[PDB]
């Protein structure tokens, strides 16, 4: 039988107490939402393994429970974990006493300590050599199945046991069901209040809907794809195509052989056409020294090698660090030279039985003069005499005359430093020639349009395998792309091209609604087949999860190629082509005019971070916070800090300057009067209210009410302050409201706000008389878009969507930079008093390197972060700037720039490191639906308008502008006199009325 | 240059491709790689914000009627071509045209693929041919092409009386202005300069990275 | 290209999706419209002037 485990299976890691923060932590629990099972008690206590540890959940009216055991015959004869509590004597040893079958309560040791109805949970695990018990009690009011509620078990006798049991017996209650589950190590997100208990977890890793929350570290989220993992269909075998050749390589011709040669004349055997196995070379003790940094010993069977050549020599003993790359000797610059990229392993077994006789081994011989230095791997014959004087040497030894190529003396009578040793190069250069040596491996099959693990010729990977048309030359052996990878191999069994293409992968999105709306999760494999994966298949992939539909509504969660889900109609996530808006076909002709009459004045709210925390981060508290020798070692790098502090003071005043580039662009400050009467116009929303105990406004209150350390970092307090760009902000929104554009231009001139919306209507194209004829009616307007858009900021987490996010990146910006604190960047540990008070000067300063260029990676890419990031602060904040100078201190004319269609003016109010505008803009709202013509013609003459537009019912000619329906006659001071009509196309034939034809009539 | 090819590199698979040891040894050094996967999904995320505030400003789908009755002003070879299988402009074609990955880092395909960013453009287009300025502030108000340059002639302070008086005459100039365009983006390459600058730019910096696979 | 591409959804919004009164910011000459044509990973304008 299974049952429904909610939240149960979860304990405490720690004692540390954590405080409305989420963490996440990884250990042996039990996942959640998972079936568990449900025993029954009556007329059935079996035996469960332990090796992963146990969540034990009990239900018991008369605690029915005497004894946890841990050992192996349970009889008194042998170590056995007891605990019996009887109230006064809480014993846990682990000595021999007797047990029944059944241990039940009714109502050589090496510790000791003393501390339905019911629900009992205990858990036990083993780690780090102590003695663990888990206990927690809790009444419950249920007897069908498992309560819903989160409750976190906490260890009261917390000691991490450490002992290896992977067997336990249950002790269920016999005068009720009982819980098991076999843990994992799975991570969770727990979550901690003010208070120290946890109230609810996510299993990240179960649904989309908890992947999102593994991303977020959180548990409401927002509708929108995150990146979670990485997908990659896992290759389901191995297959190897190493060369046919199978005969055993005569490496007793180079390991057991009768005759090495000396470094004068190294033997440069090709070792080729054989299978080199090396498995015996490691069951072989025989080798005292395996030095090589180019391959590893032990790992080395699964590659196959280009060709290896084995340098056969003897050298002494002291002699064996001189093959290497880059030591300078006198044998290994007279005699042997190894270059510095060497790839190869040199082998040195013990010679001491092997290269030497009694009269001494006396075939050894080595060059001890030369007037150059060697070249690598080069074959020096040279048997002329060294000259050592000036005098020239007619073969003749003696006085500054002697001979290079000198010998030794191998005896078993000499001593161990001075025995013969034996050193050999196998050189195992891995260089472009064939490949004709390989481990002792077993080939596999070949498989097709089926990603494989493949190991071909010693080079790894996974990919697909099919055949390729291309004539690889006897002698061709790879094909590689732009990258040196590997994009096609000839088989070495069966002479033909395969192609290489890496397996398909991408990264895990997640379509889900918010889990206020909805638990329904789809989850996205993308750019691929649904092969390797209700199923959608696109130019993205495949989306799993939401139901493909034909009919495309507005795009909301994008997935990717235009296809994203929606959840509507038993509502569902729905995928499909994005629809581009509404189908709006136009009615277009050469004599169809479209003229609005009727209006309204939205309001768009657009949100520019214009200012951002005045973060001065000294890198000598920072990386070297309460540290001398860190200061000293990082003044070594010199101008680093110094331009890095140069750099944030640089932001810092630069902040300072484009938030007096943003709010104090007046040279005067200006106060409301104190009636606000602005004709009709309720600006107590916006201007700042007496009664409140900050001299700000109430939409300000909102930006602040909803609309919102100390490790060497701090934030610089702004020189305008919360108060100042306050008063700045109240300043210039009266600047505007009773002086229009003047005041950031020049002395502030005085115009009533009828004035100033009358002239502002006259900068964009409407005239003026719209608004004095309906200034009640766009008083009514704009205070209901202006308690509209109090609702919107007060009801909607996105009208600081703009804002927030870039006081996010802020925030973990910094915060991050706290987690270099954390993070270890190679080091040992990320603590700077834990490395100082632990580990030495030399590596001390290596890592101290590290931490300087680490900690200034993620620090100056911190930095250029913010000048990247302040490159979009300073072009959003000389964007604002031009903001507050042509719609604050002026009026733009450049459309859709300032707002959303027409826009009139602009409300600046202050907002926490950044400003919010209020773009009052012109949108029209209804058409009536006229037809038109170029121009008139009335006697002859051709009429264009002036301003505005000829437009027509269908039976009189009126004139109205581009942008509202004021239905005039036409008239000469609308209209003028330019040409004729018999060139114009399009024209009609119509009457015009005159300002001066009735006055001269009458 | 408006838009870039949203490349994405992994912290596994560019880094430390397929291997659990690099893997681990890249969050050795923390968030440190996922700070930047976050700024290159950022990268990716602000260029699809900038091809929606420079296209999807538009509320709305806009498509030409199916006759050219422009006033003399043939539009078919930049609007879409109803002949052709792909719903885009003539010239846009010889865009396509004349001027024109599995080993760690992927590119990311865009939101809006290229038959639909050309839907987009023909949006506008015929937002701007038909409904002119009024479309990008409100409501989509029908406004002859005709009425557009008389009325764009009005903004530069040059009397709109001339085109009216002219109109077949800058028809013409404006009919084989464009033919020039076809003729000059069709035969000259460096008129595709500061694009093909900018995909080669992005070219040789992926190509870079790569040139880093053979870098030691 | 977020500059650019800023100023290009400038260019669109004032001369495009309107008209630029901003002498040579829409090309040398006296502004007029322009066409937009998409173009891969950018924009082609037909500035008229
Ligand atoms: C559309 C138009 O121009 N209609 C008539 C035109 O045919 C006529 O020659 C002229 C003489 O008054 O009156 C007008
Ligand atoms: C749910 O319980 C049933 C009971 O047989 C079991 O078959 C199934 O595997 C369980 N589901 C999960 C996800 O464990
Ligand atoms: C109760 O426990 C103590 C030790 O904890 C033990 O010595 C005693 O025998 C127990 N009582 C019974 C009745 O088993
Ligand atoms: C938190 O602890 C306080 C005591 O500090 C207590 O009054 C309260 O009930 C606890 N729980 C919650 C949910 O506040
Ligand atoms: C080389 O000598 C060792 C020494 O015992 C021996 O074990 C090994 O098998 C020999 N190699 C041959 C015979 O190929
Ligand atoms: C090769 O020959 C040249 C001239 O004969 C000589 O200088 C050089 O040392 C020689 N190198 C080797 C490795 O023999
Ligand atoms: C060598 O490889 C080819 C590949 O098909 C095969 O025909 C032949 O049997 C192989 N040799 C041996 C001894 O199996
Ligand atoms: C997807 O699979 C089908 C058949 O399995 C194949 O024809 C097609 O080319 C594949 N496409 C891709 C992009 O893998
Ligand atoms: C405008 O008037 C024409 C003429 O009757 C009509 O066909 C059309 O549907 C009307 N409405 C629109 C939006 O064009
Ligand atoms: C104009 O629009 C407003 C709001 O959209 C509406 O209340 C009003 O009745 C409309 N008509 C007139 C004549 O104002
Ligand atoms: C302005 O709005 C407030 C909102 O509380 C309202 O009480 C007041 O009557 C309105 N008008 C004036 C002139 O203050
Ligand atoms: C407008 O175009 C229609 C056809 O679309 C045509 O019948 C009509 O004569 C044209 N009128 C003018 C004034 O060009
Ligand atoms: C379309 O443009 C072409 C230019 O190649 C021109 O020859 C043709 O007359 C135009 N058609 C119309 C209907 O304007």
């Amino acid at each position: 039988a299974y049952t429904n485990s909610f939240t149960r299976g979860v304990y405490y890691p720690d004692k540390v107490f954590r405080s409305s923060v989420l963490h996440s932590t990884q250990d042996l629990f039990l996942p959640f939402f998972s079936n568990v099972t449900w025993f029954h008690a009556i007329h059935d206590n079996p035996v469960l393994p332990f090796n992963d540890g146990v969540y034990f959940a009990s239900t018991e009216k008369s605690n029915i429970i005497r004894g946890w055991i841990f050992g192996t015959t349970l009889d008194s004869k042998t170590q056995s974990l007891l605990i019996v509590n009887n109230a006064t004597n809480v014993v846990i040893k682990v000595c021999e006493f007797q047990f029944c079958n059944d241990p039940f309560l009714g109502v050589n040791c090496t510790f000791e300590y003393v501390s339905f109805k019911n629900l009992r949970e205990f858990v036990f695990k083993n780690i780090d050599g102590y003695f663990k018990i888990y206990s927690k009690h809790t009444p419950i009011n249920l007897v069908r199945d498992l309560p819903q509620g989160f409750s976190a078990l906490e260890p009261l006798v917390d000691l991490p046991i450490g002992i290896n049991i992977t067997r336990f017996q249950t002790l269920l209650a016999l005068h009720a069901a009982y819980y098991v589950g076999y843990l994992q190590p799975r991570t969770f997100l727990l979550k901690y209040n003010e208070n120290g208990t946890i109230t609810d977890a996510v299993d990240c890793a179960l649904d989309p809907l908890s992947e999102t929350k593994c991303t977020l570290k959180s548990f409401t989220v927002e509708k929108g794809i995150y990146q979670t993992s990485n997908f990659r269909v896992q290759p389901t075998e191995s297959i190897v195509r190493f060369p046919n050749i199978t005969n055993l390589c005569p490496f007793g011709e180079v390991f057991n052989a009768t005759r090495f040669a000396s470094v004068y004349a190294w033997n440069r055997k090709r070792i080729s056409n054989c299978v080199a196995d090396y498995s015996v070379l490691y069951n072989s003790a025989s080798f005292s020294t395996f030095k090589c940094y180019g391959v590893s010993p032990t790992k080395l069977n699964d590659l196959c090698f280009t060709n290896v050549y084995a340098d056969s020599f003897v050298i002494r003993g002291d002699e064996v660090r001189q093959i290497a790359p880059g030591q300078t000797g006198k044998i290994a610059d007279y005699n042997y030279k190894l270059p510095d990229d060497f790839t190869g392993c040199v082998i040195a077994w013990n010679s001491n039985n092997l290269d030497s006789k009694v009269g001494g081994n006396y075939n050894y011989l080595y060059r001890l003069f030369r007037k150059s230095n060697l070249k690598p791997f080069e074959r020096d014959i040279s048997t002329e005499i060294y000259q050592a004087g000036s005098t020239p040497c007619n073969g003749v030894e003696g006085f500054n005359c002697y001979f290079p190529l000198q010998s030794y003396g191998f005896q078993p009578t000499n001593g161990v430093g001075y025995q013969p040793y034996r050193v050999v190069v196998l050189s195992f250069e891995l260089l472009h020639a064939p490949a004709t040596v390989c481990g002792p491996k077993k080939s596999t099959n070949l498989v097709k349009n089926k990603c494989v693990n493949f190991n071909f010729n010693g080079l790894t990977g996974t990919g697909v395998l099919t055949e390729s048309n291309k004539k690889f030359l006897p002698f061709q052996q790879f094909g590689r792309d732009i990258a040196d990878t590997t994009d096609a191999v000839r088989d070495p069994q069966t002479l033909e091209i395969l192609d290489i293409t890496p397996c398909s992968f991408g990264g895990v999105s997640v379509i889900t609604p918010g889990t206020n709306t909805s638990n329904q999760v789809a989850v996205l494999y993308q750019d691929v087949n649904c092969t390797e994966v209700n199923v959608f298949q696109t130019r993205a992939g495949c989306l799993i999860g939401a139901e493909h539909v034909n009919n495309s509504y507005e795009c909301d969660i994008p997935i990717g190629a235009g296809i994203c889900a929606s959840y509507q109609t038993s509502q569902s996530i729905i995928a499909y082509t994005m629809s581009l808006g509404a189908e709006n076909s136009v009615a277009y002709s050469n004599n169809s005019i479209a003229i609005p009459t009727n209006f309204t004045i939205s309001v768009t709210t657009e949100i520019l971070p214009v200012s951002m925390t005045k973060t001065s981060v000294d890198c000598t508290m920072y990386i070297c916070g309460d540290s001398t020798e860190c200061s000293n070692l990082l003044l070594q790098y010199g101008s680093f800090c110094t331009q890095l502090n140069r750099a944030l003071t640089g932001i810092a005043v630069e902040q300072d300057k484009n938030t007096q580039e943003v709010f104090a662009q007046v040279k005067q400050i200006y106060k409301t009067p104190p009636i606000k009467d602005f004709g009709g116009f309720n600006f107590s929303q916006i201007l700042p209210d007496p009664s409140k105990p900050s001299k700000r406004s109430f939409i300000e209150d909102l930006l602040f009410n909803k609309v919102t350390k100390f490790n060497g970092l701090t934030v610089l307090p702004p020189l305008l302050t919360d108060e100042m760009i306050a008063q700045y902000t109240s300043a210039l929104l009266a600047g505007t409201i009773t002086s229009g554009w003047t005041f950031g231009a020049g002395a502030a001139l005085q115009i009533p706000f009828a004035m100033q919306m009358a002239y502002r209507f006259n900068g964009i194209g409407v005239t003026q008389n719209v608004l004095y004829e309906n200034q009640k009616l766009i008083a009514n307007q704009f205070n209901s878009a202006i308690g509209k858009i109090q609702d919107s900021l007060s009801s909607t987490a996105s009208a600081l969507g703009k804002l927030q996010d870039v006081v996010n990146q802020n925030a973990q910006a910094l915060n991050t930079l706290v987690k270099q604190l954390s993070s270890n960047f190679g080091a040992i540990s990320s603590v700077l008093n834990d490395i100082l008070s632990r580990l030495d000067p030399p590596e001390a300063e290596v890592q101290i390197d590290r931490l300087i260029t680490g900690r200034l990676q993620s620090l100056q890419t911190y930095v250029t972060q913010q000048l990247i990031r302040a490159a979009e602060i300073r072009a959003s904040a000389n964007l604002a700037a031009t903001k507050m100078s042509e719609c604050v201190l002026g009026q733009s004319k450049r459309v859709d720039f300032c707002g959303k269609g027409y826009h009139l003016m602009s409300f600046p109010q202050s907002a926490p490191h950044g400003v919010v505008f209020l773009h009052v803009t012109y949108v029209p709202a209804q058409e009536k639906n006229f037809t038109t013509a170029p121009a008139i013609c009335h006697d002859g003459k051709a009429h264009f308008p002036r301003e505005g537009v000829f437009v027509s019912n269908g039976t009189h000619w009126f004139v109205t502008q581009r942008n509202f329906y004021e239905p005039q006659i036409i008239t000469t001071d609308n209209t003028f006199v330019s040409g004729n009509c018999d060139v114009v196309i399009g024209i009609v034939n119509n009457t015009v009325y005159d300002p001066l034809q009735p006055e001269l009539d009458s």
